[PDB]
């Protein structure tokens, strides 16, 4: 898959890009000189943990075009910007490893934090890599940058292979933690990428992100090997949280570079935690908003609290036997059949182990739209639209659109697998037939 | 209700007719001077027997149009015909009392048999009233019937009280058999009747039924009234059996002529063994409609063998566990899951017991549709026409102008109980979805 | 005329109904076995005294569609439903005679009172005639009501005369408070209903109305004979009034349960008096949304304190002097003067007794617009809308589109006599103008 | 070249697909965790002896989309019939190899044979590898397929390396069979592939397709090696055969997995005498369509028998001498000069031997078409369409278009070798001017 | 970036090709076995010293479509002028 980000002479300017899996988008940006495919390890475990995993290939890398134009943080933040922007990502997550560490700061920045819900810098350049007067600790001196820039030009092929060994402390961990094979792959990926921007891209690296640091909004992780020979931990990370004391801070224990790879697991389990916890929160801002219109349907009294109160036990992961709520449910006084079938349809949902269960009548009998073939018709046509839906919100608002009797029938549709959304779809779905309902009241 | 039937001068000819019940159609055909609500003591037993009732009122009789024109058994055979056609009544079981058994004569005999399953005589005017040198016979001479039309065109309102006299056996039934009550309530219907119908129908009466006879085709059933004053049993029910020898033949001991009324028991039990039989009759073919289309399905095997013979046995009555029906079928090596869900929704709409058992998500899963919404929409357009089918040819038919895909989605509608219609419709969107399936293979 | 309320097999069926009258909308739902035409002595007083009457017949009675099924209390309420919906109903009341006061009851309990200004209970079913352990006060046990079936089934014609012996007390009233003729006209109406509706009707008779009851929202009145042999008032209207305090409760002494006929002075004049009642209820309920709106014109301070009590005081129908009334308005310090003019438009509208005074040249002064044409231009095209408004609602929104100067022209135009509103719309009118000019304020 | 198959989330499912040669078209679907370019060695064999060679890369592989969706044999077999229907491939051949065997008989069992001629499977799973107690012939308990994902998982890149070992019995084969640099090209082709597909493949495997062979319509070969360490011949091939006793069967001897490269010869010799079977049976059908086209023109009677005949006799290759063969047609008496032409046309088209016989006279004047430049022209346009047909319905497809005098002088065009176009589309612009001249008749 | 250039059986026949830098417009044709990447020593040099650089992979090598078909010069004569005449090249 491509997305267009340009033009150069005759020809547009292509991005690679791959887009797996359902959930809170996490937006990976790797490093040189390889591509998305290098987040294979990372990829795995968010598509196993539950999330939405973007990759793409920056400009000269992996499947990407390679123009001679564009090597500058700007130009790259302005190519992610592209991506965001064509993707319509809401509430993502950016993680940056090395390179694309200059892409999150620079993008954030500029670009400010409003579809970005948190940010991740592993194995960052920041915050500014030149050693100067003004910058002491820099990790080098300009003519040191000026050298690999003239060594990558000279060879870049043969350059790639002491590169890689320092990038994987292979006089380490080769045989241990990456084998020879999988060094084999990195070289070929590299090898890959365009000339012109390979010897292009050192030249960024020395990038001053000091003035982009401040404008960092939203929570953030710093993810470091102690061992890292390419990024010296001193130079970069430990200075770097100094600089944003507020960072969530990890210290990969004689971790090289590429980390990504032979530290996959530590990296995995800190990105995951951190995710986790924001998939928590999220849930209690999806879940606690759920609730409030499902509870604005039921009438006022001691049903509404014990309701209210199932409801939050079931989203706080208490996993409940499906089979005695439902039958709960059903024999409720005052209760009103239809309200016992929104009811019944959001505990199945909701309820970590349905245990095999299956559906029930009185929710099947509430929510059939009166067997009204128009209804169905509109359920249909906006259930049509719900597919394309992968938010609450913008499934919420389609579906205000239509009449109370369509959005029920197309619940029923739903909860009879005779179609299928995305479970905060279907939130946004049952959010708008009970504010529909409460609003008739 | 009305069928318009032709034209006089500037108005419309239009027969009054109610269609009441479901199953297989009877259609009921009444005697002078009455109308299609003469029949109300048949039409009860016939709707709890499981029939479809059709009554309407000949022209110039209760509430049908009164013309001036028309009165002869070719236009009230036509008049029949577009009944028949106009509902499209298919396998109809034809009953006419006195008058009424000319149309059933008069229409089998012109028209033929195509729509029609059998015939039942009652009170009959056949084979021939005039009595003639060469009809010995005939019940009466011509000068007889000039009488009667002379006495109507007298005053019709004082004929009927003496007709009804001898029409009820009133000497021996009144406070017995009939009341008083019912009595004045035939007067009522009679009087409503146009004035030029009551002195134009008696010129029919001794219409030559002798040629038509032969033409019978389907299995008839003939029924008289030993007490009979009005068509006396031995110029007519008598001498017609011996005319169709074939016919099953009833005599009703010391029955009069409205035997309807004073006999329903008897001639309605006479009938409702009859009619209930026809139904029974009707299934079989039915059913085993249902069956083959069913099998057709089905690989050739023993596994072939069991089904059928399950399906016979449900069919039959005698297979009734659909727990464990449903789980031997779910269990099936080989079959198809498309095809285990067909026999899955069948099964589960043959079974007299379905109990309290909960849809299943194999039938469920093999009839939804993979969840496009295109064909979604395509099943719920069917699912609108078929909504308004009550015949089982009408329903297949429809349904044959659908995709396969769309057909199975829709069978899953129905099953998901998202949508309702009657079992014999149900079995036409079946028989078009197997017929599709099968046809592809 | 027919109102269609649904289809049985090929044939809709449709409610025969009659449309009398003009003014206040009365709906009067029939009794078993009877029609929309044995309201007839409480129609031609209802015309009278200046209502707009509706009648109807019930599926399966008088001249409305007999089919053989919606023989229930649901079904029933929704066919009144359809009826208030197709004819825009508003403020309507409804008025059920025994079978009818079920239609009453389930209709405002499942629809609400929207469109229902008040209800009347005449000769009623309610609160739950089936005798049982939960129900001691029933009137009868099952077997009893199934009996009436069995009877009904068996000969209905002879079944209605001992049937309306007990409706009518023919043994006390023939003769005398009905004629043999009367009595006659009812056994040919209900000869005349469909012979399944004779039949299925006594089971809808036990029909549990006692959740219905909390649900009666508007004024009500409960009416019924003391004779009643049908219904025993002991186990209907006295326990009825219990469950239903509020209700107004009328007892005639010694009719019976056809007092429509037997009793239809001491009816219509309960009737009538109610009626007249609910009118003024409304008119009271309009007044103090007018007086907000005029006072928010009117400067605070003791005058305002003046002004309001004499509004109040007109309006609680003190017949006050308007000359007097007028020429205080005239010589108020402060008040402006087309704040005199507007209420000297309200004092004129709303005083019961103008007393044959002159129109007010300080009023004709205040409410000319100007003597703009261009006002007046608009003040006539608001007048043409305002001349096909029926309530105050309708009225004030329009008004509301025009600029205070071409409605103050407008109520000018009215003042004047040189158009005519109802008076509800000149409210609307005057309460658009007070708002426009107390909004420019 | 690309055939969209799908959606996953914002990004397109593509499928990277070559279509060359002309002829009967062959579809050959890889193995794992190679891609269409495996087999290149059997492409240059097929395209050599004549077919059309289509080859695409399964969802994960080569140069194909790289979805974390749809890893399984009924979205295998669906991507398939994607390919089939959007090229609207006729009377085609289905080769799978290794996993590409699942394919075949999944679409088969599933699609049918209707645009399928005959099936091939090379190193076949069937019939299903899982070792169960119901399925005792497996190669394997589940536990070492749960294995295999969990080695790919680990890391792929080294993986491949001992998977390509015992792919390809590199201990035997290695210097001798198969080139190091070879097996280095399939290492860089599977490291191409996408991670997840990578660890997703194993799992369809043990897929059972036990009821999916009874399905097999159509000729089918078997062909495997007895060296295979990958799939065990006896757990595989041998009893599928036995599942299959039709079908023609084929053991190469101490061949591997890897058969398509190390035996290339031995596997391109079986399959292209088995194609040239199948070959043989679609030029007869091809010849009965032709020759059915042919002899609708011809009228009736003992010529039209002998050239039926001779027909059938050139068609089967027996009949040769042209020479002779022209010189009887331009003598046969009756016959019209523009079927003579058409007939003489058609034989020098289908003899083998044309020999060095100059193009005949009668011919050409036979076909050239009284030299109207009008008639030319069009014949040009449709010469100028027909050089971009390769198939036999598409030529006789736009022929249709023209007029019979432009088709009969494009024919000339071809006869005098002023264009020149493929046999089966010539074939196809015969078909349509015998069809329009036939329908002229 | 690609420029078509004929059709083999259902697919097009495709030519990869790459447009770099400005100035006097310089096409580089590349040798068997390889593709317009092969040129990369010179490119740099050529658009350091201020050429617009154009290369394409020759059909049947590196990125472009792989045919069965047109292996011949002027075949491989008429794919470069389709290439030329496409982008407007001028001295």
């Amino acid at each position: 898959p491509f997305i267009t980000v340009g033009q150069e002479n005759s020809t547009s300017i292509d991005l690679y890009y791959e887009d797996h899996g359902t959930g809170t988008p996490v937006v990976l940006i790797h490093g040189f000189p390889l591509s998305g495919h290098s987040w294979e390890r990372q990829s795995a475990a968010l598509l196993d943990a539950g999330a939405r995993v973007i990759t793409y290939d920056r400009r000269g890398f992996g499947q990407s075009s390679q123009p001679t134009t564009g090597y500058d943080y700007d130009t790259f933040a302005a190519d992610l910007n592209t991506v965001l922007e064509t993707l319509d990502l809401q509430d993502a997550v950016l993680v940056g490893f090395s390179m694309g560490t200059g892409e999150v700061a620079r993008y954030v920045s500029s670009y400010g934090t409003a579809r970005i819900a948190a940010v991740a810098f592993l194995a960052s350049l920041e915050p500014f890599l030149l050693k100067t007067d003004d910058n002491p600790d820099g990790a080098a001196p300009q003519e040191f940058f000026d050298g690999i820039v003239a060594a990558v030009k000279a060879d870049r092929y043969a350059f790639y292979t002491g590169f890689f060994n320092d990038f994987y402390n292979l006089d380490e961990n080769l045989g241990t933690r990456i084998s020879e094979e999988a060094v084999r792959n990195s070289w070929n990926t590299a090898a890959s990428g365009g000339f012109f921007a390979a010897a292009a891209a050192p030249t960024t690296w020395y990038t001053d992100f000091r003035a982009d640091i401040p404008r960092i909004d939203v929570p953030a992780l710093i993810l470091h090997g102690t061992g890292d020979r390419t990024l010296p931990i001193e130079n970069t990370a430990r200075v770097f949280h100094k600089a944003l004391p507020s960072a969530e801070y990890v210290e990969v224990e004689g971790a090289p570079h590429g980390l990504l790879w032979t530290h996959a697991e530590e990296v995995n389990t800190a990105l995951l935690a951190f995710l986790a916890k924001a998939q928590e929160a999220q849930k209690q801002k999806l879940l606690t908003e759920v609730e409030t219109y499902v509870l604005s349907i039921i009438p006022s009294g001691p049903l509404k609290a014990e309701i209210a109160q199932r409801l939050e036990d079931v989203f706080a992961g208490k996993n409940t036997d499906l089979e005695v709520l439902m039958e709960w449910l059903k024999t409720r006084p005052i209760l009103s059949p239809l309200t016992k079938g929104i009811l019944g349809f959001v505990f199945t949902l909701t309820v970590p182990s349905e245990r095999g269960l299956q559906r029930r009548r009185f929710v099947q009998n509430a929510l059939n739209g009166n067997g009204d073939p128009n209804n169905m018709d509109k359920a249909v046509k906006l259930y049509r639209k719900l597919k394309r839906e992968i938010t609450f919100h913008g499934a919420k608002e389609i579906s205000l659109s239509y009449s109370a009797g369509a959005l029920a029938s197309c619940m029923g549709l739903i909860y009879n697998r005779m179609g299928a959304v995305t479970t905060e779809v279907a939130f946004g779905l049952v959010c708008a037939t009970c504010e529909q309902i409460a609003d008739s009241q």
